């Protein structure tokens, strides 16, 4: 088929560069691949860890969320000019070489496990 990819900047600063399909979501790849990362949305009724930021190349085409939706971003440290929403934007033909950064996360309160 046409093929696509996603780069994530790790909470460890590393780059990881993953082959995915169209219509896949960014927190959904991050925890679906179990990147070396912090977050909890992959658990059963656990979805409140929406926090990513984009490359200014692949943002420049992207929409802005509601005040309850963009709050799920703010929960991670150091929110930026190109912050993006982990269950509200996905891979399409225009993404072919996209990046995001995976920010450090304040509090998720799972004690032992989310999955
Ligand atoms: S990925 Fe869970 S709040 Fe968006």
């Amino acid at each position: 088929g046409e093929e696509l990819k996603i780069t994530f900047i790790l909470k460890d600063g590393s780059q990881k560069t993953y082959e995915v399909c169209e219509g896949e979501t960014i927190l959904d790849i991050a925890q679906g691949h179990n990147l070396d990362m912090e977050g909890a949305c992959g658990g059963s009724c656990a979805c409140s860890t929406c926090h990513v930021i984009v490359d200014p190349d692949y943002y420049d085409a992207l929409p802005e969320p509601e005040d309850d939706e963009n709050d799920m971003l703010d929960l991670a440290y150091g929110l930026t000019e190109t912050s993006r929403l982990g269950c509200q934007i996905k891979m399409s033909k225009d993404i072919d070489g996209i990046r995001v950064a995976l920010p450090q996360m304040t509090r998720n309160v799972n004690n032992n496990d989310f999955s």
